[PDB]
């Protein structure tokens, strides 16, 4: 089998995007957030506490008649962001582009922070990370790939995010009209529950590649690039006017500012991520500060390949017995 669906930025920045997900019989089409940095498939529902509910799309499982209690199971997650929700847990049919997957652990929450009660255009999370990192108790749930896995195709899928347009996630397939040249593998480790991987350096706009070993994570569900500190600077160094600002959070710059390029290594092979993919606009609605799309990664203790990297490639995440990561231009 194989499943195909549209993913498309819930606004003008691309600050995340949104995939439309089937749950239940008759379905009940909920838009998700596909997040490679975490393993929970987690919904708002009928059981989300009202106040915390504001436009998103519920999950009702009593209008589901292939829903089941799964019984004694409670979850509770805690993102990078701060950001946090938590429930209980049902089975359901889960079908994204076609795929179908069935007694797939739907996460429904009861309770959700702020920022998601704040942000209509998400409905929940699909996560995609491995397994390991699931936070269902007492016992540990699947994720929807997890499940998949074994009737698709080939053990894959892809992401090919756009930059302020649609893109794409496939299941079990590798669209070979979907990117130029050829796809670079490279190894990746399971061992922190992430598609962790070791870049091979980095250049800043039309300057030099510097051959240095960059290990972090491919996590569709972080907007940015968090890089360590010295590769960050390097960058902004290239940006007349650019500084850190401890009150705004991270690297701002004039917004009358052209960026240049920042280039990763992938093996031999090199993504180039345009400068224009690097601006988040104003601080605020009319600053002509703004924000910059590559911030350090030194207080989180693991560098992150978010959208504004994996939007500059068609990405596999390849999960044969050993998995492994492919990168491509696009």
């Amino acid at each position: 089998s194989t499943g195909s669906a549209t993913t498309t930025p819930i606004d003008s920045l691309d600050d995340a995007y949104i995939t439309p997900v089937q749950i239940g019989t008759p379905a009940q089409t909920l838009n998700l957030d596909f997040d490679t940095g975490s393993s929970d498939l987690w919904v708002f529902s009928s059981e989300t506490t009202a106040s915390e509910v504001d436009g998103q799309t519920i999950y009702t499982p009593s209008k589901s008649t292939t829903a089941k209690l799964l019984s004694g199971a409670t979850w509770s997650i805690s993102y990078g962001d701060g950001s946090s929700s938590s429930g209980d847990v049902y089975t359901d049919t889960v079908s994204v582009g076609g795929l179908t997957v069935t007694g797939q652990a739907v996460e429904s929450a009861k309770k959700v922070s702020s920022s998601f009660t704040e942000d209509s255009t998400i409905d929940g999370l699909l996560g995609l990370a491995f397994s390991t990192l699931n936070t269902v108790s007492p016992t540990q749930q699947k994720t929807f790939f997890d499940n998949a896995k074994a009737s698709l195709d080939s053990p894959v899928f892809t992401a090919d995010l756009g930059y302020h347009a649609p893109g794409t996630y496939n299941f079990g397939f590798i669209d070979t009209t979907a990117y130029t040249g050829s796809i670079t593998y490279t190894a990746v480790s399971t061992k922190q529950g992430f598609w962790e991987w070791t870049s091979t350096g980095y250049a800043v706009g039309s300057g030099t590649f510097k051959s240095t070993s960059i290990d972090g994570i491919a996590d569709t569900g972080t907007t940015l690039l968090y890089l360590p500190a010295t590769v960050v600077s390097a960058y902004w160094a290239q940006v007349s006017g650019a500084k850190s600002s401890s009150s705004v959070g991270g690297y701002v710059f004039p917004c009358s500012a052209t960026l240049p390029s920042f280039t990763f290594g992938v093996g031999s092979a090199r993504i180039v991520i345009p400068g224009d993919y690097i601006d988040f606009g104003p601080i605020s609605t009319g600053s002509s500060s703004c924000f910059g799309g590559i911030q350090s990664s030194a207080g989180i203790g693991i560098n992150i390949f978010g959208d504004v990297a994996l939007k500059a490639a068609f990405v596999v995440f390849n999960g044969a017995t050993t998995p492994t990561l492919g990168f491509a231009s696009k």
